[PDB]
Parts: C-alpha cells; structure tokens; sequence
C-alpha cells in the first residue's frame, strides 16, 4: 500500500524559497524510515505533499492547502503563526481532516473547531518547575527579561507567583528594533542583577552570549536561566572554560541507545537533532502508529470553497487525538479535552568550566528530583 | 453596501464570504471580531490590493 | 486584569515601574467563572484601596 500525507513549511520567499530546513530534512528522514521499517505499516508506505508557504503569509497557506485537498490529503501540518495555522484549522474543522499542531500556538478555547492536538510540556507545571528550582534556592531579587509577552504567557503560575511566592524582579522588554542589547546591557547593569532569566532563541543567544561576555558577564556570581535547548550550532568553550552558573534544558532523551542513534543518524543526514526535528520525527512515527491503529482510509479530493469532507476525519481526528507514544523525547502524551503534553521529561543541563552536565531531571511526575 | 455575519473562528466561512465580497465587488470590508479570520484575510487583501 | 493579551499594546505601564517607582501587584479575574467574590475576599486581606 501507499499513503500520502500534506505537510506545510514557512520560509522567506516561501515556495519560491529553496530552503529545506532541519526538519523538512527529517520529514523525509522519517517518512523514508517508515518506508524502510515494514512493522511500521505492515504494507502502506509513507509518501507526502510537502507545500512550503511564507513567513507570515495567509494567502499562499490557502492556495498550498487548497492545492493538497484537491490532490486529496487527510491530515496538515500546522503552521507556526495563528494567521496560517487557525484559519487552516477552522478549515480542518470545516473539511473535516485532522489538523495537527506540531508546536504550540497559542488558540482559545472560544474556538468551534473539534479537529485539535496540541503539544508541548505544561506551562503551569513550568512554573512550578521554576518554583521547585528557584525555592530551592530561595531568591527574591531577579529579573526576567523577554521580548515579547507571549513568554510571561507561558509561564503564568509564576507570575501570579510573587502573589503567592515572596518575589519581585525587574519586568522588562528588550527591544525590537534591534538583538543587540548590550547597550540595554548597560543600562541593566545600573542594576546589575546576578539571576536574570531568559525567554530565548539560539540565533538570539548567540547575539546574547557575545553581548554578555562583551559586558563582562560571563561568571559563576551571574546565576542566569537559559530557556534555549540548542548547543551544538553556537558557542560554548570561552564561556564553559570562564566559569558561569547558569540552567539549560534539554527535552531530549538520547541516553537511550536508539535515541542517539537516530539523532548520529540525522547527523549523517544533516547536523544534530534540535528539538523540532526530534518532536516531528517522533510525531511522524506516532501518525504512523495512528494509522496502523486506523483501518486504512480514504483519500478524498476536496474543493477548497465546497463544503465537501473527508468520510473518516472523525474517526482519525479520535485515533490522533488519543494517541500516547514513547519516543525520542521521552514521553509523549496528548490531554484529550485540548491537547497538551501535561506530563513531560527534562535534562536540566548545565555548563561548568569542564563542560555541559546533566545534573537532575524535572517532571510533574519526578518533581524535582534532580 | 455589503453585510455579512460570520460565527467566531472560522476562516472558511471568511473563504467563502470573501468569494462573495469580491466577485460581487466591493472596495473595503469591514472587520470581524476574531484574529485569524482578520489577518489571514488582510494577506489575501495584501495580496490583491 | 482579565484578559492576558490586552497589555501588550499597554506594556509601557507594565515596565512603569522600572521607572516609576509605585508598588504594585498582579492578580487576574476568573476566567471560567465570573465569582469575585472570594478574590474580594482576597483583596479585603490585601487592604488596598
């Protein structure tokens, strides 16, 4: 058998960009893997319709998907922008196919679409992830520092926390008109505050690590909180062999030797793993386990500006949205209410002067074990 | 003038009342109350001037 | 406040008080229910005016 599935990617110039990332990449890495593994679909073999749309562009996202429908597609791939990804959804919904959220946009619950999977570790059990850490080591004075809300959204137990917890920081915007803030470096350091903690991206802390050891602060009294995942692809050494007190994080979970084996295997195809590459690898594995827990079902052609649906987007949307599977990063689990990954396993990493260490685990099961 | 309604969070509902509004022809459309709706319309409207 | 998002476009009084130095603190309304009350309660031990 063959199935073929609907996949969506943002890029600059969008399908006139050329670009295939980290993660299209291991779509095919993937895809190709249940083409190869034949216990993984005892006959139906993984093909695709790869659609790339632009950063931020609505209008080529309508066309792409209107383009799989007519091909026939059961399940997209949501995009990482509620413009794209929520109108896709309704029309998920109002077509009757699987959306998918391979990340985590923020969506109402005022929102009428039944077909929903979000996933991602749990916000509040974040915060207190950060509760269990910080008073653990007992801090008032701090400051985070963001450059969008979207990250004080995301950690919302702990800012309702200085109402419970006794804290109070510095609540601050970088700019966005710029990535360098070493001049807004300067002008923090009026306060100079020794546990900041970070709402960040890789490229970003990058800018940031060569802002920081620019001013001067790169050093173990300098207790910092990185949010970022990615240490491969930046720099490490000058700011390891200085000294520094600071928390990493990585959801991955490659001491199991499969797990390490595919992320060595993508190097051979890439270049490590980085988060997403691994939590859609791990979701193309569990659509693959959805469907060999599926009867194999139909591919419906569809009119993007009819009301016309798919027979069994119902029945897959249930089989998705009960889906439970252990994988790359641990445990993966859907609520089945809205979606979440509620129960979710970290490495809290950390880098010394000898290197990057894991040094404890943080779960809403483990606690904080450490 | 032109009026439509449309429930909150549906963009294909936007898809076909936007089929409406332009091979009826219209010049400016006035927006919903929800987000995705607006803005992924906005791109279209971006789009075709 | 209530909803979450409004203060976005309102973040110059969110980072007042990196400059202005009024002490403040955050709480949110209910968003599942409309009961202030025990959070009155709440307030009432808060003793702010």
């Amino acid at each position: 058998h063959v199935i073929r599935i609907g996949g969506i990617f943002e890029y600059a110039d969008g399908p006139n960009a050329q670009v295939m990332n980290a993660e299209e990449h291991a779509f095919r890495f993937s895809a190709n893997i249940i083409n190869r593994n034949r216990t993984l679909l005892p006959n139906t073999t993984l093909t695709y319709d790869i659609q790339r749309i632009h950063f931020h562009d609505s209008f080529e996202a309508t066309k792409k998907a209107c383009d799989q429908l007519a091909l026939g597609v059961v399940a997209i791939f949501g995009p990482s922008q509620g413009s794209t990804t929520n109108a896709v959804q309704s029309i998920c919904n109002a077509l009757e196919v699987p959306h998918i959220q391979l990340r985590w946009k923020h969506h109402p619950l005022d929102n009428k679409d039944t077909f929903y999977v979000n996933l991602y570790p749990d916000y509040a059990s974040l915060s207190h992830a950060i509760l269990d850490l910080v008073q653990s080591l007992k801090w008032r004075s701090a400051t985070v520092v963001y450059d969008d809300s979207t990250g004080l959204i995301r950690l919302q137990e702990l800012i309702m926390a200085p109402s419970r917890y006794n804290i109070r920081l510095k609540i601050r915007q970088l700019p966005i008109d710029s990535d360098d803030s070493r001049p807004l470096l300067k002008e923090m350091k009026r306060g100079r505050e020794f546990r900041i903690i970070f709402d960040c991206s890789h490229t970003m802390a990058a800018q940031i690590l060569k802002q920081a050891m620019a001013m001067g602060m790169m050093t173990e009294y300098y207790h910092f909180i990185f949010t970022t995942l990615d240490l491969y692809a930046l720099d490490l050494e000058p700011y390891r062999y200085s000294g520094v007190n600071l928390t990493g994080f990585r959801i991955l979970n490659v001491d199991n030797p499969h797990v390490s084996a595919i992320v060595e295997k993508w190097s051979m195809e890439r270049g490590v793993m980085m988060t997403d590459a691994a939590l859609l690898y791990d979701a193309v594995h569990i659509v693959s386990v959805t469907y060999q827990r599926a009867p194999q079902m139909t591919v419906n052609s569809l009119q993007c500006h009819r009301h016309k649906a798919w027979r069994f987007g119902g029945r897959f949307m249930n089989f998705i949205k009960e889906a439970q599977w252990e994988g790359l990063t641990g445990r993966i689990v859907f609520n089945k209410t809205s979606g979440l990954r509620t129960d979710f396993d970290l490495d809290i990493i950390s880098l010394k002067e000898d290197g990057l260490e894991k040094v404890g685990v943080w779960s809403p099961a483990d606690g904080l074990n450490i």
